[PDB]
């Protein structure tokens, strides 16, 4: 058939119960990540295509960058709660491997700052147990779609986008696929 399960999907052996709709895991250090959501903007082409009532979550992964990696995922909580995605994606990920000016949980702070979200506000959220439980949230999830990369798209817990099986092509043949495949996947 058009769409076929091992070719632009695999299906997990566990589904997650209660797992988001539309699920992306990513972290500002993936260079690919980078590539996605920079250049090809997945996220954004898969949503203009989700059907009414279907919602997306992004979560930020640990095991890339140590200490770094963590203060990202940290601050991707802050983003969240704060409700400031929209703000702070292009800097973090410029910062992170553009400019590579992000070094410290103070240089990802800065980059909030510039974006306009005032210092006692992100402070308050960054050791907020709210945002403790976001990153709970998060590694948890990860655990859950038994999580070996990123970038990576799961799509009511049960089914994985295999990128792997759709075309290198024109990028845009490509993103086409990929946004399509979520609806097709969103509707299963």
């Amino acid at each position: 058939a058009q769409y076929e399960d091992g070719k632009q999907y695999t299906t997990l052996e566990k589904p997650v119960a209660g797992a988001p709709q539309v699920l992306e895991f990513f972290s500002f250090f993936c260079p690919h990540c980078y590539q996605f959501e920079e250049v090809l903007h997945i996220s954004d082409n898969v949503k203009k295509k989700l059907p009414e009532g279907v919602k997306m979550t992004k979560y930020h992964v640990n095991f890339m960058g140590g200490d770094l990696g963590k203060d990202l995922t940290q601050a991707w909580a802050v983003a969240m709660a704060l409700g400031v995605e929209d703000k702070v994606t292009v800097p973090l990920f410029e910062g992170v491997q553009k400019t590579q000016t992000i070094r410290s949980a103070s240089d990802i702070r800065d980059v909030f700052i510039n974006a306009g979200i005032k210092g006692e506000e992100y402070d308050a959220a960054w050791n907020s147990f709210v945002v403790k439980s976001l990153v709970a949230q998060q590694e948890k999830a990860a655990a859950d779609v038994q999580l070996r990369g990123v970038p990576a798209m799961f799509v009511n817990g049960k089914y994985q986008l295999n990128p792997q099986g759709m075309d290198t092509s024109n990028m845009d043949v490509f993103v086409q696929q990929y946004a399509d495949t979520v609806k097709y996947l969103s509707e299963k």
